[PDB]
Protein backbone atom coordinates (compact mmCIF):
# COMPACT_ATOMS: atom_id res chain seq x y z
CA UNK A 1 0.00 0.00 0.00
CA UNK A 2 1.27 3.03 -1.01
CA UNK A 3 -0.81 6.02 -0.18
CA UNK A 4 -0.84 4.55 3.50
CA UNK A 5 3.11 4.29 3.24
CA UNK A 6 3.35 8.02 2.30
CA UNK A 7 1.03 9.23 4.83
CA UNK A 8 2.66 7.47 7.46
CA UNK A 9 6.38 8.42 6.58
CA UNK A 10 5.06 11.96 6.09
CA UNK A 11 3.92 12.19 9.57
CA UNK A 12 7.78 11.69 10.53
CA UNK A 13 9.48 14.02 7.80
CA UNK A 14 8.06 16.67 8.53
CA UNK A 15 9.89 16.59 12.20
CA UNK A 16 13.03 18.04 11.11
CA UNK A 17 15.69 19.57 13.82
CA UNK A 18 15.44 23.05 12.98
CA UNK A 19 18.98 23.62 12.67
CA UNK A 20 19.24 20.90 10.19
CA UNK A 21 16.66 22.35 7.83
CA UNK A 22 17.80 22.78 4.26
CA UNK A 23 15.32 25.12 2.32
CA UNK A 24 16.43 23.82 -1.64
CA UNK A 25 16.03 20.31 -0.19
CA UNK A 26 13.90 19.67 2.76
CA UNK A 27 11.19 21.97 1.02
CA UNK A 28 10.58 21.06 -2.59
CA UNK A 29 10.46 16.71 -0.97
CA UNK A 30 8.01 17.28 2.00
CA UNK A 31 5.92 19.73 -0.99
CA UNK A 32 6.21 16.56 -3.37
CA UNK A 33 5.55 14.47 -0.38
CA UNK A 34 2.73 15.96 0.25
CA UNK A 35 1.44 16.21 -3.18
CA UNK A 36 1.79 12.02 -3.89
CA UNK A 37 -0.29 12.59 -0.81
CA UNK A 38 -3.04 14.55 -2.27
CA UNK A 39 -3.21 13.01 -5.63
CA UNK A 40 -3.73 9.20 -4.47
CA UNK A 41 -6.62 11.04 -1.87
CA UNK A 42 -8.00 12.46 -5.29
CA UNK A 43 -8.49 9.00 -6.60
CA UNK A 44 -10.14 7.67 -3.62
CA UNK A 45 -12.25 10.70 -3.46
CA UNK A 46 -12.89 10.81 -7.31
CA UNK A 47 -14.02 7.24 -7.78
CA UNK A 48 -18.06 7.18 -9.16
CA UNK A 49 -18.38 4.69 -6.49
CA UNK A 50 -17.21 7.23 -3.78
CA UNK A 51 -20.15 8.88 -1.49
CA UNK A 52 -20.69 12.66 -2.39
CA UNK A 53 -20.02 13.85 1.21
CA UNK A 54 -17.13 12.05 2.26
CA UNK A 55 -15.38 12.72 -1.19
CA UNK A 56 -15.98 16.24 -0.15
CA UNK A 57 -14.80 15.88 3.68
CA UNK A 58 -11.19 14.20 1.60
CA UNK A 59 -10.80 17.00 -1.10
CA UNK A 60 -11.39 19.85 1.90
CA UNK A 61 -8.51 17.89 4.18
CA UNK A 62 -6.25 17.67 1.46
CA UNK A 63 -6.37 21.46 0.81
CA UNK A 64 -5.90 21.88 4.76
CA UNK A 65 -2.97 19.42 4.75
CA UNK A 66 -1.29 22.00 1.90
CA UNK A 67 -1.83 25.04 3.35
CA UNK A 68 -0.61 23.75 7.40
CA UNK A 69 2.17 22.53 5.34
CA UNK A 70 3.41 25.70 4.07
CA UNK A 71 2.57 27.14 7.21
CA UNK A 72 5.59 24.84 8.93
CA UNK A 73 7.54 25.60 6.27
CA UNK A 74 7.71 29.05 6.64
CA UNK A 75 8.41 28.52 10.22
CA UNK A 76 11.22 26.31 9.50
CA UNK A 77 12.37 29.00 7.94
CA UNK A 78 12.45 32.13 9.86
CA UNK A 79 14.62 29.75 12.36
CA UNK A 80 17.53 32.25 13.51
CA UNK A 81 20.78 31.62 15.87
CA UNK A 82 21.55 28.75 17.35
CA UNK A 83 17.64 26.84 16.18
CA UNK A 84 8.36 27.00 20.15
CA UNK A 85 6.23 28.12 17.20
CA UNK A 86 7.62 24.98 14.68
CA UNK A 87 6.14 22.37 17.11
CA UNK A 88 2.84 24.37 17.20
CA UNK A 89 3.08 24.30 13.15
CA UNK A 90 4.00 20.93 13.31
CA UNK A 91 0.99 19.71 15.80
CA UNK A 92 -1.17 21.40 13.03
CA UNK A 93 -0.14 19.29 10.09
CA UNK A 94 -0.21 16.01 12.29
CA UNK A 95 -4.03 17.26 13.01
CA UNK A 96 -4.94 17.42 9.40
CA UNK A 97 -3.20 14.31 8.40
CA UNK A 98 -5.21 12.41 11.14
CA UNK A 99 -8.09 13.68 9.90
CA UNK A 100 -7.36 12.97 6.04
CA UNK A 101 -6.40 9.26 6.86
CA UNK A 102 -10.08 8.55 8.63
CA UNK A 103 -11.70 10.16 6.19
CA UNK A 104 -9.61 7.52 3.30
CA UNK A 105 -10.14 4.93 5.33
CA UNK A 106 -13.61 5.32 5.88
CA UNK A 107 -14.11 5.81 2.38
CA UNK A 108 -12.94 2.42 1.70
CA UNK A 109 -15.37 0.78 4.50
CA UNK A 110 -17.84 2.63 3.14
CA UNK A 111 -16.92 0.34 -0.53
CA UNK A 112 -16.39 -2.84 1.88
CA UNK A 113 -19.91 -2.12 3.43
CA UNK A 114 -21.71 -1.78 -0.12
CA UNK A 115 -19.91 -4.86 -1.43
CA UNK A 116 -19.77 -7.29 0.83
CA UNK A 117 -23.36 -7.03 3.07
CA UNK A 118 -24.40 -10.30 0.99
CA UNK A 119 -21.79 -12.05 -0.68
CA UNK A 120 -24.31 -15.14 -0.65
CA UNK A 121 -27.50 -14.03 -2.52
CA UNK A 122 -25.97 -13.54 -6.01
CA UNK A 123 -24.54 -16.48 -6.69
CA UNK A 124 -27.92 -18.39 -4.80
CA UNK A 125 -30.41 -16.82 -6.70
CA UNK A 126 -28.34 -18.07 -9.91
CA UNK A 127 -27.46 -21.53 -9.28
CA UNK A 128 -31.75 -22.09 -8.26
CA UNK A 129 -32.53 -20.13 -11.86
CA UNK A 130 -30.18 -22.83 -13.52
CA UNK A 131 -31.88 -25.93 -11.98
CA UNK A 132 -35.16 -25.31 -12.94
CA UNK A 133 -33.63 -24.86 -15.90
CA UNK A 134 -34.70 -20.83 -16.19
CA UNK A 135 -32.97 -19.62 -19.28
CA UNK A 136 -34.10 -15.74 -19.12
CA UNK A 137 -33.16 -15.60 -15.05
CA UNK A 138 -30.35 -17.65 -15.10
CA UNK A 139 -28.56 -15.40 -17.80
CA UNK A 140 -30.33 -12.42 -15.73
CA UNK A 141 -28.50 -13.94 -12.71
CA UNK A 142 -25.38 -14.35 -14.71
CA UNK A 143 -25.20 -10.87 -15.35
CA UNK A 144 -25.66 -9.89 -11.64
CA UNK A 145 -23.42 -12.35 -10.37
CA UNK A 146 -20.31 -11.23 -12.58
CA UNK A 147 -21.38 -7.24 -11.58
CA UNK A 148 -21.33 -8.56 -7.82
CA UNK A 149 -17.99 -10.13 -8.72
CA UNK A 150 -16.51 -7.12 -10.38
CA UNK A 151 -17.53 -5.22 -6.90
CA UNK A 152 -15.82 -7.23 -4.31
CA UNK A 153 -12.49 -7.66 -6.88
CA UNK A 154 -12.60 -3.79 -7.39
CA UNK A 155 -13.06 -2.82 -3.69
CA UNK A 156 -10.76 -5.50 -2.11
CA UNK A 157 -8.11 -4.25 -4.35
CA UNK A 158 -8.47 -0.51 -3.35
CA UNK A 159 -8.71 -1.59 -0.10
CA UNK A 160 -4.85 -2.46 0.02
CA UNK A 161 -3.55 1.30 -0.78
CA UNK A 162 -4.77 2.02 3.09
CA UNK A 163 -3.39 -0.93 4.57
CA UNK A 164 0.10 -1.41 5.52
CA UNK A 165 0.13 -5.21 6.45
CA UNK A 166 2.22 -6.52 3.81
CA UNK A 167 1.14 -10.10 4.11
CA UNK A 168 -2.66 -9.57 4.42
CA UNK A 169 -2.55 -7.51 1.44
CA UNK A 170 -0.55 -9.71 0.06
CA UNK A 171 -3.28 -12.63 0.60
CA UNK A 172 -6.21 -10.14 -0.11
CA UNK A 173 -4.58 -9.70 -3.97
CA UNK A 174 -4.06 -13.00 -4.54
CA UNK A 175 -7.39 -13.96 -3.29
CA UNK A 176 -8.76 -11.06 -5.39
CA UNK A 177 -7.34 -12.34 -8.67
CA UNK A 178 -8.24 -15.83 -7.97
CA UNK A 179 -11.90 -15.06 -8.07
CA UNK A 180 -11.64 -12.66 -11.00
CA UNK A 181 -10.58 -15.63 -12.97
CA UNK A 182 -13.08 -18.31 -11.36
CA UNK A 183 -16.40 -15.95 -11.37
CA UNK A 184 -16.65 -16.14 -15.42
CA UNK A 185 -16.66 -19.58 -15.13
CA UNK A 186 -18.71 -20.17 -12.10
CA UNK A 187 -21.37 -18.17 -14.08
CA UNK A 188 -20.92 -20.24 -17.19
CA UNK A 189 -21.17 -23.88 -14.87
CA UNK A 190 -24.42 -22.42 -14.26
CA UNK A 191 -25.15 -21.80 -17.96
CA UNK A 192 -24.45 -25.35 -18.48
CA UNK A 193 -26.85 -26.43 -15.62
CA UNK A 194 -29.34 -24.93 -17.14
CA UNK A 195 -29.42 -26.10 -20.52
CA UNK A 196 -29.06 -29.46 -19.16
CA UNK A 197 -31.14 -29.69 -15.06
CA UNK A 198 -31.49 -33.40 -15.00
CA UNK A 199 -28.09 -34.21 -15.78
CA UNK A 200 -26.28 -34.97 -12.28
CA UNK A 201 -23.04 -34.38 -13.60
CA UNK A 202 -23.94 -31.22 -14.47
CA UNK A 203 -25.00 -30.53 -10.63
CA UNK A 204 -22.16 -31.96 -9.34
CA UNK A 205 -20.25 -29.66 -11.57
CA UNK A 206 -22.16 -26.27 -10.35
CA UNK A 207 -21.66 -27.61 -6.82
CA UNK A 208 -18.23 -28.01 -7.33
CA UNK A 209 -17.43 -24.25 -8.51
CA UNK A 210 -20.16 -23.17 -5.80
CA UNK A 211 -17.88 -24.36 -3.17
CA UNK A 212 -14.86 -22.60 -4.69
CA UNK A 213 -15.93 -19.81 -4.80
CA UNK A 214 -17.88 -19.55 -1.56
CA UNK A 215 -14.33 -20.70 0.45
CA UNK A 216 -12.55 -17.72 -1.58
CA UNK A 217 -15.15 -15.30 -1.07
CA UNK A 218 -15.03 -16.31 2.75
CA UNK A 219 -10.95 -15.84 2.70
CA UNK A 220 -11.70 -12.78 1.16
CA UNK A 221 -13.78 -11.16 3.58
CA UNK A 222 -11.67 -12.28 6.45
CA UNK A 223 -8.40 -11.17 5.50
CA UNK A 224 -10.32 -7.56 4.73
CA UNK A 225 -11.92 -7.45 8.34
CA UNK A 226 -8.39 -7.88 9.41
CA UNK A 227 -7.24 -4.53 7.48
CA UNK A 228 -9.91 -3.03 8.82
CA UNK A 229 -10.51 -0.96 11.92
CA UNK A 230 -13.70 -2.28 13.71
CA UNK A 231 -14.99 0.91 15.11
CA UNK A 232 -14.64 2.61 11.26
CA UNK A 233 -16.87 -0.71 10.12
CA UNK A 234 -19.34 0.05 12.28
CA UNK A 235 -19.99 3.72 12.32
CA UNK A 236 -20.04 3.33 8.70
CA UNK A 237 -22.45 0.48 9.41
CA UNK A 238 -24.58 2.89 11.49
CA UNK A 239 -24.59 5.42 8.79
CA UNK A 240 -25.34 3.18 5.86
CA UNK A 241 -27.92 1.58 8.01
CA UNK A 242 -29.84 5.50 8.12
CA UNK A 243 -28.62 5.75 4.29
CA UNK A 244 -30.88 2.72 3.37
CA UNK A 245 -33.63 4.07 5.53
CA UNK A 246 -33.82 7.09 4.16
CA UNK A 247 -33.87 5.65 0.85
CA UNK A 248 -36.74 3.17 2.10
CA UNK A 249 -38.88 6.18 3.00
CA UNK A 250 -38.53 7.63 -0.83
CA UNK A 251 -40.14 4.34 -2.01
CA UNK A 252 -42.92 4.29 0.50
CA UNK A 253 -43.82 8.41 -0.16
CA UNK A 254 -43.23 8.23 -3.85
CA UNK A 255 -32.35 1.96 -5.88
CA UNK A 256 -35.40 3.00 -3.61
CA UNK A 257 -37.98 0.35 -2.36
CA UNK A 258 -39.13 -1.24 0.75
CA UNK A 259 -37.48 -4.56 -0.52
CA UNK A 260 -34.08 -3.56 -1.46
CA UNK A 261 -33.64 -1.41 1.66
CA UNK A 262 -34.75 -4.03 4.14
CA UNK A 263 -32.18 -6.09 2.36
CA UNK A 264 -29.22 -4.02 2.92
CA UNK A 265 -30.13 -3.17 6.02
CA UNK A 266 -30.20 -6.89 6.50
CA UNK A 267 -26.83 -7.70 5.39
CA UNK A 268 -25.25 -5.21 7.08
CA UNK A 269 -26.84 -5.93 10.07
CA UNK A 270 -25.56 -9.34 9.86
CA UNK A 271 -21.97 -8.65 9.34
CA UNK A 272 -22.08 -6.38 11.84
CA UNK A 273 -22.76 -9.54 14.16
CA UNK A 274 -20.41 -11.48 12.50
CA UNK A 275 -17.50 -8.84 12.71
CA UNK A 276 -18.44 -8.09 16.29
CA UNK A 277 -18.40 -11.47 16.95
CA UNK A 278 -15.41 -12.48 15.40
CA UNK A 279 -13.40 -9.84 17.79
CA UNK A 280 -15.35 -11.10 20.86
CA UNK A 281 -14.06 -14.22 20.29
CA UNK A 282 -10.58 -13.72 19.82
CA UNK A 283 -10.65 -11.71 23.29
CA UNK A 284 -9.95 -14.21 26.51
CA UNK A 285 -13.19 -15.36 27.84
CA UNK A 286 -14.71 -12.20 30.21
CA UNK A 287 -17.54 -10.06 31.68
CA UNK A 288 -16.86 -8.01 29.02
CA UNK A 289 -16.97 -10.34 26.11
CA UNK A 290 -20.64 -11.92 27.17
CA UNK A 291 -21.26 -8.73 27.34
CA UNK A 292 -21.05 -7.55 24.14
CA UNK A 293 -21.78 -11.28 22.71
CA UNK A 294 -25.10 -10.92 24.17
CA UNK A 295 -26.22 -7.73 23.04
CA UNK A 296 -24.67 -9.06 19.68
CA UNK A 297 -27.52 -11.98 19.92
CA UNK A 298 -30.22 -9.23 20.67
CA UNK A 299 -29.70 -8.17 17.00
CA UNK A 300 -28.81 -11.32 15.29
CA UNK A 301 -31.90 -13.47 16.81
CA UNK A 302 -33.91 -11.14 17.61
CA UNK A 303 -34.30 -7.35 16.25
CA UNK A 304 -33.14 -8.94 12.87
CA UNK A 305 -36.30 -11.09 12.49
CA UNK A 306 -38.71 -8.81 14.00
CA UNK A 307 -37.48 -5.94 11.17
CA UNK A 308 -37.65 -8.50 8.42
CA UNK A 309 -41.63 -9.27 9.15
CA UNK A 310 -42.46 -5.97 9.89
CA UNK A 311 -40.51 -4.69 6.66
CA UNK A 312 -42.23 -7.66 4.38
CA UNK A 313 -45.51 -7.30 5.79
CA UNK A 314 -44.89 -3.61 4.54
CA UNK A 315 -43.63 -4.60 0.88
CA UNK A 316 -46.97 -6.98 0.95
CA UNK A 317 -49.30 -3.82 1.64
CA UNK A 318 -47.69 -1.56 -1.03
CA UNK A 319 -48.03 -3.81 -4.00
CA UNK A 320 -51.03 -5.03 -2.98
CA UNK A 321 -52.99 -1.34 -2.87
CA UNK A 322 -50.07 0.79 -2.80
CA UNK A 323 -51.08 2.35 -5.89
CA UNK A 324 -54.25 3.74 -4.08
CA UNK A 325 -52.46 5.10 -1.16
CA UNK A 326 -53.30 8.92 0.20
CA UNK A 327 -50.44 10.95 1.61
CA UNK A 328 -52.28 9.97 4.76
CA UNK A 329 -51.42 6.65 4.32
CA UNK A 330 -47.53 7.42 3.06
CA UNK A 331 -47.00 9.33 6.49
CA UNK A 332 -48.37 5.92 8.32
CA UNK A 333 -46.05 3.85 6.32
CA UNK A 334 -43.41 5.81 6.72
CA UNK A 335 -43.11 6.03 10.20
CA UNK A 336 -43.93 2.13 10.36
CA UNK A 337 -40.93 1.62 8.48
CA UNK A 338 -38.84 3.87 10.93
CA UNK A 339 -39.67 2.46 13.57
CA UNK A 340 -38.80 -0.89 12.20
CA UNK A 341 -35.52 0.16 11.00
CA UNK A 342 -34.69 1.69 14.48
CA UNK A 343 -35.02 -2.20 15.45
CA UNK A 344 -31.90 -2.51 13.82
CA UNK A 345 -30.02 1.10 14.20
CA UNK A 346 -30.61 1.20 18.40
CA UNK A 347 -29.36 -2.40 18.51
CA UNK A 348 -26.53 -1.97 16.52
CA UNK A 349 -25.66 1.66 18.70
CA UNK A 350 -26.14 -0.83 22.23
CA UNK A 351 -23.28 -3.23 20.50
CA UNK A 352 -20.88 0.00 19.71
CA UNK A 353 -21.83 1.20 23.17
CA UNK A 354 -20.88 -2.09 25.31
CA UNK A 355 -18.50 -1.89 23.20
CA UNK A 356 -17.03 0.79 24.95
CA UNK A 357 -17.80 -0.36 28.72
CA UNK A 358 -14.66 -1.95 29.63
Amino acid sequence: GDLINEIDTFQNRIEIDPAHYRRGTDRPDLEGHCERIVSGSASIADAESTRENRKQKIVAECNNLRQALQELLTEYEKSTGRRDDIPLGIAEVHKRTKDLRRHLRRAIVDHISDAFLDTRTPLILLIEAAKEGHEENTRYRSKMFQEHANEIVSVARLSCQLSSDVESVSVIQHTAAQLEKLAPQVAQAAILLCHQPTSKTAQENMETYKNAWFDKVRLLTTALDNITTLDDFLAVSEAHIVEDCERGIKGITACETVDCAAGSIRGRALRVCDVVDAEMDFLQNSEYTETVKQAVRILKTQRVDQFAERASALANRQEAHGLTWDPKTKEEEMNEFINACTLVHDAVKDIRHALLMN
